């Protein structure tokens, strides 16, 4: 057996005791890693085989039961755990919610549920789990049931501090750089006025990799929406050549 769930646990996962049992709980929670990835998958044949006949409340209950223990296990430091859970999730959103007709709300609730987990983790000191992570929150951006969300691109621009984590920062700014190529501006929840703002604000970060990638999404925009680049930006002059981003920036535009 799995150790006995802390009281501080049995409380936290109660309504996925209600939905699992504890021992599985039980199982998740492991410090055997093992036991957890054994848990998961667990979980992932208990959702894949619940008959169409199910009451929806019971499908619901069932799936936010499930996202719980996927929130957990993406902060896993073992690769087959945390690989367990995205296996998990995604069979979540691609799979249950559609056969079971459980409605885009469950979808929303699967993605905003994970999404910053996902992210903490290209923040990773080892490249090899940065690049899993990220090609994740890739795909699971264009999936067909998630596109339509645009939940992904918005959380993607939000505010990155000066001062943030350089390797979140860069993955930061090269999944918006990576998805705004492949998606546009047109329904997918970039926009001229949101992918200015999260670029220009990293404009600001510390280190130089960051400012560059941030720069490249600038470029690719002036490219096609010239106006509204320079309207937004601060007014070339002498003054602000005097910082060599502007400098960049400006001479950059004239070379395109």
């Amino acid at each position: 057996e799995p150790e006995p769930l802390s009281e501080k646990a049995l409380r936290e996962a109660s309504p996925a005791i209600e939905v699992f049992g504890e021992a599985l709980v039980s199982g998740a929670y492991s410090k055997s890693w093992s036991y957890r990835e054994d848990a998961l998958l667990a979980v992932y044949k208990k959702l894949m085989e619940m008959s169409v006949s199910t009451p929806k409340e019971d499908l619901r209950n069932m799936l936010r039961a499930a996202i719980f223990l996927v929130r957990r296990a993406i902060k896993d430091i073992v690769s087959s755990v945390f690989q367990a859970s995205l296996k998990l999730l995604k069979m979540i959103i691609t799979q249950y919610v559609p056969k079971h007709k459980l409605g885009k709300l469950e979808t929303s609730h699967c993605v905003e549920k994970t999404l910053p987990g996902l992210l903490s983790r290209t923040g990773d000191s080892s490249s090899r789990l940065r690049i899993v992570a990220a090609k994740f929150i890739q795909e699971m951006a264009l999936w067909s049931e998630v596109k339509p969300l645009q939940i992904v691109p918005v959380h993607l621009v939000q505010l990155l501090k000066p001062n943030s984590p350089t390797h979140l920062a860069m993955s930061r700014v090269e999944l918006v750089e990576c998805l705004l190529k492949e998606m546009g501006t047109e329904n997918s929840g970039f926009t001229i006025s949101n992918v200015m703002k999260f670029a220009t604000g990293a404009l600001e970060h510390r280190v130089y990799e960051v400012r560059d990638v941030a720069l490249r999404i600038i470029f690719g925009m002036y490219r096609k929406h010239k106006a509204a680049i320079l309207e937004y930006l601060p007014p070339d002059d002498a003054s602000i050549r005097k910082t060599v981003l502007y400098k960049t920036l400006f001479d950059g535009f004239t070379k395109i």
